[PDB]
């Protein structure tokens, strides 16, 4: 899977994270080492989101 959708709203509170809204589509570009964060791209740009806040489409 490469195309994902947000399960829950997540609000970025730092420079490298990416805010997402439930239902919003994102492209996932990888996981970090411990797996708790994914690198995502949406129409708002690119950054990290919780890996358990998204799911494949």
């Amino acid at each position: 899977p490469n195309l994902f959708v947000a399960l829950y709203d997540f609000e970025s509170r730092t420079e490298n994270t990416l805010s997402i809204t439930k239902g919003e589509k994102l492209r996932v570009l990888g996981y970090n080492h411990n797996g708790e964060w994914c690198e995502a791209q949406t129409k708002n740009g690119q950054g990290w989101v919780p890996s358990n806040y998204i799911t494949p489409v």
